[PDB]
């Protein structure tokens, strides 16, 4: 499918498959749907250590390779370094563990999952005696130096960041002796939070903005306010769907593609997985795009209020 050339020289498919499913979903499902996604045409697959599914996603990939559906070089697999492994010496070992889990020799993209460092350890969510998550203080530039070492070691073809604001990205870009710029910044991006300012900045530095929750999130009552507006039920998106004879999801996805944003799309439903690849079958008019541009309400679906006190909380800046 369509790809975008990274400041790396490497290529990333502009459409990616989101693999996160809540803990209640059996892990066998991740294996099943990833195969369905590859069969549908998805070549870009987004995972992470935190998802507790890299083994299943890797198994699916190995399966589609074995049956001759695809070759490893045809698949773009990404993993993410969790915040409890920000200390430089824990980076490569974290990547190696993901590689071992997924039964892969390398990941096409490794990202620092979030700039908000947490206390080092196996536990992904460390909390103190009063039930509060334990933060850690780490110079992300040293974490980045460790990431660069992983790319030089061939373990990651490309390296990037996730959930970084302009200031945090600049910290890396301005780091003395910088070897590799992040190829991307994966952030929450959709019509209710389009990130136009950050997008423009990223474009100026040749960094790709990858959109997550591009379809409005999974809206789990544990992290998403039920009163928050349902994206796929937006009057404007629905109007454009009926006009183009597509669906609101396809409209939201096409919007990103036309503004130069790589879009992720999660679905554990075979029919919807197959529908999502149809985003390349139609185009939105310039007027359609302006209409969607006006939907922005700076709405972040995930309730990150508990991290508001973190020195690296990214949402303090205007962008
Ligand atoms: N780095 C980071 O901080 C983060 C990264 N991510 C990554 O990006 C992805 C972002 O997606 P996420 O927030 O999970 O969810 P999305 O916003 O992609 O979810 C869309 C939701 O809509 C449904 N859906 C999918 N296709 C359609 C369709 N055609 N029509 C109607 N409904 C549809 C899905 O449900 P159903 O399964 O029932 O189809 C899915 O739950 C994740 O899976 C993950 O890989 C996500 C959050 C944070
Ligand atoms: C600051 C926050 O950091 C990240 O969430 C951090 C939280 O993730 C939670 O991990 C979860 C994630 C998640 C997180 C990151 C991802 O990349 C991702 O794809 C998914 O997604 C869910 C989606 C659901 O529908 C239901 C859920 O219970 C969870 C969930 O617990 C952990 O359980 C918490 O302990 C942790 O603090 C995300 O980037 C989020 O969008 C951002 O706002």
């Amino acid at each position: 499918q369509q790809c975008v050339k990274l400041n790396d020289g490497h290529f990333m498919p502009v459409l990616g498959f989101g693999t996160y499913a809540p803990p209640e979903v059996p892990r066998s499902k991740a294996l099943e749907v990833t195969k369905l996604a590859i069969e549908a045409g998805f070549r870009h697959i987004d995972s992470a250590h935190l998802y507790n599914n890299e083994e299943q996603v890797g198994l699916a990939i190995r399966s589609k390779i074995a049956d001759g559906s695809v070759k490893r070089e045809d698949i773009f697999y990404t993993s993410k370094l969790w915040s409890t492994f920000h200390r430089p010496e824990l980076v490569r070992p974290a990547l190696e563990n993901s590689l071992k889990k997924a039964q892969l020799d390398y990941v096409d993209l490794y990202l620092i999952h979030s700039p908000m460092s947490l206390k080092p350890g196996e536990e992904l969510s460390p909390t103190d005696e009063n039930g509060k998550v334990i933060f850690d203080i780490v110079d992300l530039c040293t974490t980045w130096e460790a990431m660069e070492k992983c790319k030089d070691a061939g373990l990651a073809k490309s390296i990037g960041v996730s959930n970084f604001n302009r200031r945090q990205l600049e910290m890396i870009l301005n780091k003395p002796g910088l070897k590799y710029k992040p190829v991307c910044n994966q952030v929450e991006c959709h019509p209710y939070f389009n990130r136009s300012k950050l997008l423009d900045f990223c474009k100026s530095k040749d960094i790709v903005l990858v959109a997550y929750s591009a379809l409005g999130s999974q809206r789990d009552k544990r992290w998403v306010d039920p009163n928050s507006p349902v994206l796929l039920e937006d009057p404007v998106l629905c109007a454009l769907a009926k006009k183009h004879k597509r669906t609101p999801a396809l409209i939201a996805l096409r919007y990103q593609l036309q503004r130069g944003v790589v879009v992720l799309a999660k679905s554990y439903n075979e029919q919807r997985i197959r529908q999502n690849v149809q985003v390349f079958e139609f185009q939105l008019t310039a007027e359609d795009m302006k209409a969607i541009d006006g939907l922005d309400r700076n709405l972040h679906y995930f309730n990150s209020d508990s991290f508001a006190s973190h020195p690296n909380y990214p949402y303090s800046d205007e962008y």
